[PDB]
């Protein structure tokens, strides 16, 4: 299980729903949303690529920065 970080731009609270729902839709991913700092962090065994490809489809500023 790695950890990863992503910047987001929660331009409405519902952005968090959008991202949450898209990750959830992928399957069994522990994602964790920070609205004030405008980030998502994820720590689940779904491959980074798979996630980063999936979540992409939201077409928001959900940008990738971190591997741990």
């Amino acid at each position: 299980m790695p950890k990863h970080e992503f910047s987001v731009d929660m331009t409405c609270g519902g952005c968090a729903e959008a991202v949450s729902r898209v990750l959830n839709k992928l399957g069994g991913v522990k994602y964790d949303i920070d609205l004030p700092n405008k980030k998502v962090c994820i720590e689940s065994e779904h491959s980074m690529d798979t996630l980063l490809a999936t979540l992409k489809k939201t077409g928001k500023t959900v940008s990738y920065l971190g591997l741990e």
